[PDB]
């Protein structure tokens, strides 16, 4: 039973579940390289890396994936999730300049990844193998999309870096226009790209409608995790959160701000639901009977398909992942997942 402040009926009964089939074997495979990338202790491997459920999250997401690209996504996501950590500790602790080091790295790293396959830093090292391997499904271009992209989260990273360590909780707006970064909202989008097997021209993805669906599927994954991870973000002393955001000026209680991002989290589904009519509609026009219309509509219709798979995949990740158990911890505010 999904907990009565998070349950949204409507993904449960409108949005059903996909798994792709490629899933035990990616669970086995992402942890294996956990291990072998050293990027998390053996120990805490063992004992939280499958009930973290991160591969389960993205093979719930990317449906149709060629095994391989679906692999190099888990391992990428899994890594993420390992640097939101490394970023959460170096906050905690103070660690100013390792916390430079790391987002100059990052930003070389991602521009030359064969370069540093072998760091140093094993977290520098674990993101240059899963993005090297990224790289190699679909042309420059689009790698250099996934680039831009990516360079803009880490500068994202560095401006909350900032905002705790200054104590400012960002204003609602702004913080709205932050987590479009620190979510990673275009990196999802443009993996949906190798997902399907086809970088998709400029004119195709930046159609409204592709646009506008895309955005709303992230926006409604970025605001339900900030809906889920609140009271784990208000034990860790957090303030990225749109919920913290609407406490801090808004002057709304914890109970209002829950039902507000509620509100704007269910907004989001019924908006997508119209847009999504639009997006497959687009889908069917380009199927014009030419044979690039035909891998142009079966790419942008794989890609929409997996918009709304996000949803589900997003919906019940948060309620089966250890990563928000906190009601679990003995110390709320270390997550026993985490390198301290
Ligand atoms: C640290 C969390 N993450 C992805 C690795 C940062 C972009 C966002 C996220 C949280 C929960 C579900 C999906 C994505
Ligand atoms: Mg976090
Ligand atoms: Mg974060
Ligand atoms: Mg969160």
């Amino acid at each position: 039973a999904v907990p009565p402040s998070l349950r949204l009926p409507v993904i449960e009964a409108a949005f059903p579940r996909q798994l792709h089939p490629y899933w035990p074997k990616l669970q086995e495979t992402t942890r294996t390289w956990l291990l072998e990338k050293r990027l998390m202790p053996a120990d805490k491997v063992e004992e939280y890396a499958d009930g973290l459920c991160y591969t389960d999250l993205m093979a719930g997401y990317y449906l149709g994936a060629p095994d391989e690209v679906l692999q190099a996504i888990a391992d990428y996501s899994a890594w993420f999730f390992v640097w939101d950590d490394r970023h959460d500790r170096d906050i905690v602790h103070g660690r100013a300049g390792a916390w430079r080091r790391l987002r100059g790295l990052l930003h070389t790293a991602l521009d030359s990844p064969g370069d540093h396959l072998h760091h140093e830093d094993t977290l520098v090292a674990g993101f240059a193998d899963s993005v090297r391997r990224l790289y190699a499904f679909l042309p420059a271009t689009w790698n250099a999309r996934f680039a831009r992209h990516f360079h803009t989260v880490i500068e994202a990273y560095d401006r909350e870096f900032h905002n705790r360590t200054r104590g400012i909780v960002p204003g609602v707006e702004e913080y709205l226009e932050l987590r479009r970064l620190t979510f990673a909202h275009w990196i999802w989008t443009d993996l949906l790209e190798p997902s399907s097997g086809c970088e998709l021209p400029d004119a195709v993805r930046k159609h409204p409608a592709y646009r506008r669906a895309a955005l709303l599927s992230q926006e409604f994954a970025a605001w339900y995790n900030d809906l889920c991870s609140l009271p784990k973000e208000i034990a860790g002393d957090e303030v990225h959160n749109l919920g913290i955001s609407l406490i801090t000026h808004h002057s709304l209680t914890l109970e209002e701000a829950i039902g507000e991002v509620r509100r704007r989290v269910e907004e989001c589904i019924t908006e997508f639901l119209a847009v999504e009519r639009d997006a497959l509609r687009f889908a069917d026009e380009l199927a014009d009977g030419t044979v690039r219309g035909k891998e142009l509509s079966g790419a942008v219709r794989a890609n929409v398909g997996n918009m709304r798979n996000w949803f589900s995949s997003v919906y019940w990740f948060h309620h089966e992942s250890g990563r928000y158990m906190v009601d679990s911890w003995d110390d709320r505010s270390t997550p026993p997942y985490v390198n301290n």
